[PDB]
């Protein structure tokens, strides 16, 4: 019974945290192994966010510059490289609390953790996607960077991103832990517009499959639709178009239900077309685009 | 920038939990020192239910009858006790991941994270509030109870909550950690119904403050308010009343805002009238009641 914007249990993540300090810029690390990632513009000062050459500012850094901190003992420093827009400091212990892991690149529409840290130190998890246009809607203030966000399979972290900025609209960019971003940022203070932020059709549909599951049927109609015909109604609401494999992707929560997918397709286009009329799903009063079909299977099933 | 419902990470929770079984039935239990906390629905058998007499129950079962595992390990239980609604099972070894903890009765208005739980094992982490009807809108399946609700104050742990169960109405009902149930409920298989479902005003005008502080300044007006003439709307929207308490705990966020709290009011009172029209406030088409004054203050300040 209840359905909560749950986060995956961060104790393998906290145990990964370091504060990475290079000058008088200080941030958050993860030390997976001998290697402490880090997002590069650890070694900018506030001047050189204008336009970094990173290269240039990386040259005039050595191992004994990047002061790494785990918890209250200090790390030492026996190598550093750029791969991209992330540092990799090799540390000369491995970190004895490193989980298993997998670095991800995931896709739009995915969703992950954050656990969100300050000087190395967590302050709290939360539950993410990656929009379509691949900004996160997170909560981060200066300090946060370095930040990661995850999956858990199990006992494996698969970790998708690491904090790097905030856009001048509030929402967040970062990188995959080869330090490639998401969607077009980087890492300098420049003007940086996010595009259309659209609506993950295939997560909305899941969530209505959630409700029912839950008792929260009052949207359920007689109606059905075809794909092209919903397509023509979220493309107006700027929805994501669905296709085959998203409705692949909903089998199970169809069958689990008994409603065919184009019937609650049909339930979301009068959504659309009406609104709720005051009325809310699962406490929400708007449609909730951030479970994917695979996270309401694990919250209905109690996946561990 | 930005603001998500955040939980505390959960970490030195996850290091306490354990699986207890009793016959055939199986739930979360709570290590911490040589104690393991359980819901004492342990002992009783889907029969036992409707009208269970625990003091009876609890004769027929010895040391050897309560099976504790915390992973894969076996834990050795040495005594055992009732404790109004929760067993206390000593066990021969104490916890080595006992985190600095407390126990507290939180009172209703209050947030705190829970990190769901099956077979010992966590699942997920999500924020809630006790209701002021003493319920909580928790996300928890069959083999979930036992899960815990708590605070972190940078290194201690305060225990606030273990779940008990589901009413008929989806809504979730447990104690404290002295086995003390939160409300008027009772650990039995019998018509329970929760009284109103309060808005808990304090936290609506706490958020109201983080969306100032984020940017969102849309229902900001003209106008302001008494205490009295806001509790005249307040209760015909079953908010809870605002008291003095509560205006003097909104004091830091409306002397970092620069807007008074009873103008503050003045804006609440007309979102009540009026709604949102179609607009949004930190992404939710609603008020939200579940972040403190504290919770504000620490999201938008950073702590750890
Ligand atoms: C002004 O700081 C930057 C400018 C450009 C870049 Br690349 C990076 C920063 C960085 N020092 C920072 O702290 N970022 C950030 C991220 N999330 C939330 C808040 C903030 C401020
Ligand atoms: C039917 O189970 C009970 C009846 C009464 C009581 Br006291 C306790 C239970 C318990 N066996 C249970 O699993 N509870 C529960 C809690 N949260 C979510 C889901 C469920 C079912």
């Amino acid at each position: 019974s209840g359905f909560r914007k749950m986060a995956f249990p961060s104790g393998k993540v906290e145990g990964c945290m370091v504060q990475v300090t290079c000058g008088t810029t200080t941030l958050n690390g993860l030390w997976l192994d001998d290697v402490v990632y880090c997002p590069r513009h650890v070694i900018c000062t506030s001047e050189d966010m204008l336009n970094p050459n990173y290269e240039d500012l990386l040259i005039r850094k050595s191992n004994h510059n990047f002061l790494v901190q785990a918890g209250n003992v200090q790390l030492r420093v026996i190598g550093h490289s750029m791969q991209n827009c992330v540092l990799k400091l090799k540390v000369d212990t491995a970190n004895p609390k490193t989980p298993k892991y997998k670095f991800v690149r995931i896709q739009p529409g995915q969703t992950f953790s954050v656990l969100a840290c300050y000087n190395g130190s967590p302050s709290g998890v939360y539950q993410c996607a990656m929009r379509p246009n691949f900004t996160i809607k997170g909560s981060f203030l200066n300090g946060s960077c370095g930040s990661v966000g995850f999956n858990i399979d199990y006992d494996c972290v698969s970790f998708c991103y690491m904090h790097h900025m905030e856009l001048p609209t509030g929402v967040h960019a970062g990188t995959d832990l080869e330090g490639n971003f998401y969607g077009p940022f980087v890492d300098r203070q420049t003007a940086q517009a996010a595009g259309t932020d659209t609506t993950i059709t295939v997560n909305v549909l899941a969530w209505l499959y959630a409700a029912v599951i839950n008792g929260d049927r009052w949207f359920l109609n007689r109606f059905t639709t075809t794909l092209n015909d919903f397509n023509l109604v979220a493309m107006k609401y700027n929805y994501e178009p669905l296709t085959q494999d998203h409705v692949d992707i909903l089998g199970p929560l169809s069958a689990q239900t008994g409603i065919a997918v184009l019937d609650m397709c049909a339930s979301l286009k009068e959504l659309l077309q009406n609104g709720m009329n005051g009325r809310t799903i699962l406490g929400s009063a708007l449609l909730e685009d951030e479970f994917t079909p695979f996270d309401v299977v694990r919250q209905c099933s109690g996946v561990t």
